């Protein structure tokens, strides 16, 4: 599978630089303005997005849950106890299958939004990420998937969500790719924000992903953006549930509560040094929990790749409806047999007599963002046989529902196993250990965040987002001391959930930063050598056959160090452009394989898609005249056409005169960034990276071109065999 | 005056070969954990520091303040009003006296911390930013200033005093400026950190201040260092001022406290959206006074320079007694008859009679810190006129004390004034107005915050740490809504206190990023064509005479495009050095002014140190053997004598043979960053400022180096004079 890259860097030419001397600084400041504009326009869409599918989630799930209920009570006084089922089935399987049809419809909705939105911030472009079809889909996909008690999230699809809608909105100026990804930036901060009400931890998992150069202007817009959807959320979402509208009483979907300990017991804190120690333990034994979860999760998609991916598309709607079965009865079972109901709103009366609720029951039938709080607020509600229960149901389930054919997340399901596992040990240390003044509520919260270090294997973005969930600022050093613990744990094994999602799919992706071996290998080994080059004054049939030919999305425009009409116009840009150090001092006073393989001049790199523009006008001059006579395609003319550029297939080929000059000089980047063959690997990744550029051509101290360097060069597969290499030559 | 720049960025040489050679995979880790280690040591050290400053602040001003209380006691029952006065002037009058001294000895320890540590971070190397005599220095004088009334703080020294241990303690590896920047970056961190609570924004405050590329491995590192700070000053000063030692009860030197409404009341609630209204004119009127402070301070600032900083040190000394005494007797006058004191553990009760407290006396003789939290969570206890005296008697004060020979900061003397002006809006509002529900703690902070966004002029990194001072979520909309107004208010007039205080010094500082008419400029610009170059294997009498003559830190190893011994092995080595794109793909396949400004091929770069390095020792070779022989220093040998490397002038210069050949290839920078002639300014900039490097060299497309860059032809005022002449030109 081939993915294209973006094109972030700033590509400066003749109309841009026309339309800068056009530009003053009155109109500099308006478009800024209407930067910010677009920003709040973007925040506020995300919110407005996220309060629509909380809405219809809770509607829906109270709906089903509601007829669920008057059917136990009817059909446990009859006995049947079999109707409650096949109506709960009948919801389940209806929302199950609902959800997956729109997957298939858009193949790029299945599953959480972050393995491709890593991508896209990393630059990788693939098919389908933001588009309207791609978010109708998902977000009329999450609410028929999480209502149907699939033990999927909604946080998860939430960023990929912002993201769609901030490459979106500012689409109609802002045509260029450079503003695009900072725009989706922004949007997936304000996803972020809107899903756990995190509007810092949205912009640094922002930083965090899109790693490029510290741009306080885009950082400060980003906060913004996620600032206003987190509190457009919380305006409607808190006064929908209450009377009072101008309150903002409730953060987005995802909330702990408050940390708060009993005021009748003085000596209780929230937590103490002495407890610190499990801290590190409930670290490690949760994040070779989260380990095992990986040893599951790819072991199951590898699986699918290979022998349920290529089958007709009758298959994976069958799988979701299987899953969705075996949870329904799993719930059910689980709920009406191994639930130890015990003597007394979220408080649920099933199978056995009058005040006697099941633990179980409170645990499934309640939302999933409803049965965290219990988790975290609630002592003695849960007997350590059903929370361990719990745990086993909820790990293997979730480990089996990832990864079908329906919109999903990996922070609430993740996020509730943890909390069972902590309560669990809490009650574990009280009863047996006999150590009081356990506050339970911070050892569910460790349990959660050790467990999402495991699993998800986030640092920065994921404390952050942890801290101001928890609305506590004392609770800093126990949730980072142990995300750090379980990454260090969960590291020895396998990576990451996303990590190996995207590593499957086969996409190219740069890691964060390279080994220390990797300085060995120089910038001379990972280049290519051959060249696809482009002429100034080239011919046109030349061009429409490089085109053609090769697949190329970037061309060194170079001329030969070493017709009569483009000869003589080549040499005379070439000694036209040069610019000698004396020269420039006066200026500012005055105010075969060998053929195969031949000596070229770096002169500047020219674009496919720009030379398709080109192309398909009449910009092209006869041999005859000279080369002044040009169409000179403006800035705004350059940029039509920009989402989807036309194919060189495409064009009708008949029309174009072959044989005849076409001048690329005007257009092209006369100054992109370049290394020395000497440089290191260290400091090319870094510009390839944290520039955001394509395409670095290498260049020799001579000035010609040596090699040419692209994503595809860097990623870590090819630097590990370029180093074996290495190795085994000297 | 004149600075010189930061090495920081990497230079791969021969002997940095060997080393990566040498160290391999499990080194590598060692080294990593090793690292880990110093970021603790440095987090903690910086906890016990302002465990220091804060312990012996408060044992300080207790004592001045009990012995005050006593004989005001005893003297208004006698009447003499006079003897308190002389005790209370005696105590400050000694302990500005003894701040001053200790400024006296170290000059930068001046003021706050945050302008010359805006600058390090720079990489600017102000004389004396980071030194044990200057840590020293500070920390005595912080505790020795704030302990004698000067409406000064503590947790701007904090910033400094972090920076210094972070560069100090990996000191004992990690020689190299690389690591040093990284390492105060950290020491930075833990400094915000300590100082207002808030780790989050102290490693946002070091990204946001040390522009570069994104590096997670360090900011995981420096967000470990501030955690660890926080939380071990946590640990010392909730386990010192109550007796319960395992708790974390109280954050950092500046907390806020519990903002939480009155239970009594249901319809109360933290802020409205009706309110947001009133949260930007407190952003505007805030802002407004923030120029006007700047107004002020500024001209007394240059006042100074003028008339005070070039006298004799008795001078400089005076100034501050006289800032003490008229500030003491200011606090004792209007506490005495402005003070309208009311009906009844921070309660003062001065020269009115039982059950009455003076509001003014709580004010002014209760601890700054502990003055925020009464204007935040107590109604009813100040009337209007109190409030409207004390803003104006702490506005004109902070702005005389601001700049005079003493530690000093600027964040509690503008958290306090704008406090007390937000709550005098909210009680007005109360009262005439009459629109009630208005809490007045979050007027009071909006307040606070609106004058901090007026004064100081931040942001990202302050809105993190106001938020996380205020320990609630709900409260960042207002909160940052009214910084960003602040901010776009005060612009219009002047820039901050710590953007005036670095122009003032005249430090070569680079903005955050440059306009829109800077593009119309390009690199052929800003360079200078005239350099002064260093042959390889050059003659040693021409390395001292360019060494003595010019004051440059690094020359390009450059030959010639166009003794017999020298030119004979220059030409080898350009022969070899060249890297032919055939040549390169056989090796994989195998497996007057025109003599004074003349055409030179571009090959590396080499610093001075390195330079006087070679020099000191016998690296040299006589023109009759070959060049083979060299002693070839290891990179342990070249990394001696780092802190401060020799000067030329101090080296002997008699027993070096002048004519004697010396190469410079193995040490050079072979493959340092480049630029076109035909980039533009913005590309340049973004080089120069993210990657942190220095000496960027500008080469034309035939490889021959056409000039040189560095953060002096990169500064605000060059590029403007620039523009200017470009405009005129044209
Ligand atoms: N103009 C070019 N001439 C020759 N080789 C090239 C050229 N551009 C890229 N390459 C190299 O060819 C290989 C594959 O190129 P490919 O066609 O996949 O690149 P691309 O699609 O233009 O790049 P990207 O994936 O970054 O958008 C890589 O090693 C790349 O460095
Ligand atoms: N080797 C050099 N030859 C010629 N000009 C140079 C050289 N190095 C710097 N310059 C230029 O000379 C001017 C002043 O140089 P200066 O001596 O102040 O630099 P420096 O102290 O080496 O640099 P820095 O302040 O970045 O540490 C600037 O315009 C700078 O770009
Ligand atoms: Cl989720
Ligand atoms: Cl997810
Ligand atoms: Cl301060
Ligand atoms: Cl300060
Ligand atoms: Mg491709
Ligand atoms: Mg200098």
């Amino acid at each position: 599978k081939d993915y294209e890259s973006l094109d972030y860097d700033r590509c400066i030419n003749d109309p841009y630089l026309e339309v800068l001397e056009t530009m003053d600084n009155k109109k500099g400041r308006r478009y800024e303005a209407v930067k910010w504009m677009v920003v709040f326009a973007i925040g506020v869409c995300t919110g407005l997005v996220g309060l629509f599918v909380d809405f219809f989630v809770r509607l829906f799930t109270q709906l089903k849950f509601g007829v669920v209920q008057t059917s136990v009570e009817e059909c446990s006084q009859k006995g049947c106890l079999a109707l409650s089922l096949l109506e709960l089935l009948g919801f389940n399987l209806t929302f199950v299958f609902l959800a997956s049809l729109l997957v298939l419809i858009e193949p790029v909705a299945a599953g959480s939004g972050i393995p491709e939105v890593k991508c896209y911030l990393n630059g990788v472009k693939v098919p389908g990420i933001v588009r309207l079809r791609t978010l109708l889909c998902k977000v009329l996909g999450v609410l028929f998937s999480v209502a149907g008690g699939l033990f999927v999230e909604k946080e998860g699809p939430m960023i990929h969500s912002g993201s769609v809608v901030g490459a979106g909105l500012p689409q109609f100026y802002f045509r260029s790719d450079r503003d695009k990804r900072d725009f989706v930036s922004a949007g997936a901060a304000a996803g972020v924000a809107a899903a756990f009400g995190a509007p810092i931890g949205g912009t640094l998992f922002s930083l965090e992903e899109g790693s490029s150069f510290w741009n306080q202007g885009l950082t400060w817009k980003v906060l913004f953006c996620s600032m206003s959807a987190t509190f457009t959320l919380n305006f409607f979402r808190s006064g929908i549930q209450f009377g009072s509208w101008g309150s903002f009483q409730l953060p987005g979907l995802l909330n702990f509560g408050e940390f708060k300990c009993s005021d009748s017991d003085k000596k209780c804190h929230l937590w103490t040094a002495m407890d610190l120690g499990f801290f590190v333990v409930m670290g490690v034994i949760g994040g070779l929990l989260g380990a095992t979860f990986n040893c599951l999760n790819k072991r199951l998609a590898k699986y699918r790749m290979r022998n349920v991916h290529p089958k007709p598309k009758l298959v994976r709607v069958l799988e979701s409806l299987l899953v969705s079965l075996v949870t329904t009865v799993v719930v059910f079972v689980a709920s009406m047999v191994l639930g130890e109901c015990r003597q007394m709103s979220s408080i649920k009366t099933f199978f056995c007599p009058n005040d006697t609720y099941n633990d179980m029951a409170t645990l499934f039938f309640n939302p999933q963002e409803s049965a965290i709080l219990q988790l975290f607020h609630q002592d003695g509600t849960f007997s350590p046989v059903t929370l361990a229960l719990f745990f086993v149901l909820y790990f293997l389930l979730a480990c089996w529902t990832y990864g079908i054919s329906v919109p999903s997340g990996l922070f609430v399901p993740s996020l509730l196993c943890g909390a069972a596992f902590g309560r669990l040990v809490a009650n574990v240390l009280k009863s047996y250990i006999g150590l009081g003044h356990i506050y339970s509520g911070t050892f569910a919260l460790i349990g959660a965040a050790a467990f999402l270090g495991g699993v998800v294997r986030m640092t920065i973005s994921l404390t952050v987002i942890l801290i101001e969930s928890t609305n506590e600022i004392t609770c800093g050093l126990p949730i980072m001391v142990t995300l750090m613990v379980a990454k260090w744990t969960g590291d020895f094994f396998n990576k990451g959930i996303y990590d190996i999602h995207v590593g499957l799919r086969g996409v190219p992706l740069l890691e964060w930063e390279t080994e220390v071996e990797m300085d060995k290998l120089r910038a001379s080994d990972i280049m290519e050598p051959n060249l696809t080059y482009v002429y100034p004054h080239t011919r046109i049939q030349s061009l429409v056959s490089i085109l053609r030919t090769t697949v190329h999305h970037a061309f060194p425009v170079v001329t030969e160090n070493r017709g009569n009409q483009l000869i003589s116009n080549n040499i005379k840009f070439k000694k036209s452009s040069i610019l000698t150090r004396a020269g420039e001092q006066r200026k500012r006073s005055q105010s075969t394989m060998e053929e195969r393989f031949r000596p070229l001049t770096f002169h500047g790199l020219i674009l496919r898609s720009q030379l398709v523009t080109l192309l398909v006008r009449g910009v092209c001059y006869s041999e005859s005249q000279s080369s002044a006579s040009q169409p000179r395609l403006s800035y705004a003319e350059m940029a039509e056409d920009y989402p989807r550029y036309p194919d060189i297939h495409d064009l009708d080929l008949t029309l174009l005169n072959p044989r005849m000059i076409v001048d690329v000089t005007p257009y092209m980047n006369p100054s992109p960034f370049t290394v020395s063959p000497n440089t290191h690997v260290s400091q090319v990744f870094n510009l390839f990276r944290t520039m955001g550029l394509r395409h670095l051509p290498v260049v020799n101290a001579v000035g010609e071109i040596v090699g040419i360097i692209t994503r595809h060069n860097l990623t870590y597969e090819f630097l590990q065999a370029r180093l074996r290499q290495h190795y085994q030559t000297i």
